[PDB]
This record gives C-alpha cells, structure tokens and sequence, in this order.
C-alpha cells in the first residue's frame, strides 16, 4: 500500500533480468525474507513489489528493510517485504526481466 514510502510513489526501474540469490522465506516475525540480484546496463532504485495478479496490479506488501539502489549494476542485496495476512505473489522488477515468488501468510486459502 502507498501508505508507506515504497510503493506506487516514484523509482528509476531496473529492466535488466533480475533474479533471487535467496528465494523469500517467511520469518514468522511479520515479514519474509529474501536476496536478489541485478547483472548489467541498470542505474536503479530496485523495484520490489507484491501482488495477487503476478504483474503487481495489486501493490499489496511493504518494504521491511531499506529499498535499495543498484549503484554498481551486478549489484545484490538483502530484502525483507510484509504482506498482510493472506495470500501474495513477491514481485522483483519491471519488464520482461522481472520474477515472481508466490506466498501465503496464514488466514485466506491455507492455515500458514
């Protein structure tokens, strides 16, 4: 929800193909834990996003950690997002280089 900082407000995307290092991984802490990389060609505030729709139609979850910058464009790095209860699909990037992870928080479709 763009009631916090990053969502929906403003970035310079990433649109080379990204991946996870570090697939998300639910803490039980509130929030789900993952790393991810950029390879080349890409300045960027990296665009992390959660959704119901696997293209983030829905902007779902809220950034946990800082939402970082690729300054070196290999750059990779720790993330940390919160859906809210229920079911989400992470998204990471923009473009055809973009993935998805999908995960449900305990309380709509399944009990955890």
């Amino acid at each position: 929800m763009s009631a916090l900082t990053l969502k929906g407000t403003s970035y310079k995307m990433c649109t080379d193909k990204m991946s996870f290092v570090k697939n998300p991984t639910d803490t039980g802490h509130g929030t789900v834990v993952m790393q991810v990389k950029v390879p080349k060609g890409a300045p960027c505030k990296i665009p992390v996003i959660v959704a119901d729709d696997l293209t983030a139609a829905i902007n779902k979850g809220i950034l946990v950690t800082v939402n970082p910058i690729a300054s070196t464009n290999d750059d990779e790095v720790l993330i940390e997002v919160n859906p809210p209860f229920g079911d989400s699909y992470i998204i990471v990037g923009t473009g055809d280089s973009r993935l998805t992870y999908q995960w449900h928080k305990e309380g709509s479709s399944i009990g955890k």
